[PDB]
């Protein structure tokens, strides 16, 4: 259970489909993976020791993507899918460009980040939305942070052209609710992978994003004043045979040594707390 409202409680079984897939690759940041750009600041032809919310070198990712057709498992909405959100998380999300009847699409899972997922708290929801404008497929990314009455079994659905045996249903507030924040963000539907930093500090939530390269740019920030404790990558139901990936590794507060081209491109990094070599390599930045 995520919310605590028995919504459209049909086509649900208790089927064990296993546990989120572990990546064969670990976090290695030795040229950018897991780093972000500084908001309203651009460094050229220089290194820079920097504290921040970075993923842990040697840590694996987990594929939190859940793909359904009609049936949802009750086990999909518990640990280990309903996961702890501490400092933050880093996401490598695949843009599933399923090709059907000539046209190419752009599906990937929604993620909700909250405390209790009840209308008494706020919950962040980062949901993709696709639509055609004269047969050209457009990418949106509907961010919203609201006092949602979340369902026990929240799921999104794919584009209706790919076929759906379920209606989209994650919250039941067809009555208009109190929201701290909501705006849409366009993304390039021709992107191989989308990357996200989601972290919190002193009651403020932070989001970084990129649909080009792996190094994320700043997206938005929002003062909650509360402390976020959980994330859930929602199952996406579809008739078409999509191949979903939402790869997540957690963030902790760490010092990194970053490096920039003359064109301001972060091209190299050192996980400074990973290694006795790395520690030595950073601390030696004070005038020798
Ligand atoms: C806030 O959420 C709670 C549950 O988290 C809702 O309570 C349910 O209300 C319906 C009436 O429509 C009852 O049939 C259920 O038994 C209630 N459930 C529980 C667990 O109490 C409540 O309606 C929501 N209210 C608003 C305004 O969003
Ligand atoms: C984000 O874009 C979507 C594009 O559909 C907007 O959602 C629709 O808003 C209209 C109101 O003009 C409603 O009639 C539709 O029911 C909405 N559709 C969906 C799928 O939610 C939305 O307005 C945009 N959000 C923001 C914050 O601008
Ligand atoms: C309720 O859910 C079932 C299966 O998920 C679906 O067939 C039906 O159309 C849904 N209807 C409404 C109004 O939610
Ligand atoms: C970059 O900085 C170095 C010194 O570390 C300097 O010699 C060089 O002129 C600079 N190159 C560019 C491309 O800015």
């Amino acid at each position: 259970v995520i919310g605590d409202l028995k919504c459209n409680t049909s086509s649900i079984n208790d089927v064990d489909t296993g546990v989120p897939s572990i990546s064969s690759e670990v976090v290695d940041v030795t040229n950018g993976l897991g780093t972000f750009y500084v908001l309203d600041r651009v460094y050229l032809n220089t290194t820079l020791l920097l504290n921040g919310y970075y993923p842990i070198s040697g840590a694996t990712f987990r594929n939190m993507a859940l793909k359904g057709t009609r049936l949802l498992s009750t086990l999909w909405f518990k640990s280990p899918f309903l996961s702890p959100f501490n400092d933050g998380i880093f996401a490598k999300v695949k843009n599933s460009r399923f090709s059907k009847d000539g046209v190419i699409y752009s599906e990937f899972p929604a993620i909700t980040i909250g405390s209790t997922f009840v209308n008494s708290s706020h919950s962040i929801v980062v949901k993709p939305h696709t639509s055609f404008i004269n047969g050209n497929l457009q990418g949106l990314l509907q961010i919203s942070v609201c006092q949602y009455t979340m369902c026990e079994y929240p799921h999104t659905i794919c584009h209706p052209n790919l076929g759906n045996q379920r209606i989209e249903l994650w919250h039941y507030d067809t009555d208009v609710v109190s929201c701290l924040y909501k705006r849409n963000f366009t993304y390039d539907v021709n992107a191989d992978y989308l990357y996200f930093h989601f972290y919190q500090e002193g009651g403020t939530f932070y989001a970084y994003f990129t649909d080009t390269g792996f190094v994320t740019k700043f997206l938005f920030k929002l003062y909650l004043g509360t402390v976020l404790s959980h994330y859930y990558v929602m199952p996406l139901t579809c008739d078409s045979a999509l191949s979903l990936e939402y790869w997540v590794t957690p963030l902790t507060t760490r010092q990194f040594l970053l490096a920039f081209d003359q064109d301001g491109v972060l091209y190299h990094a050192v996980d400074c707390a990973s290694d006795f070599m790395s520690e030595i390599m950073c601390k030696t930045s004070s005038d020798p």
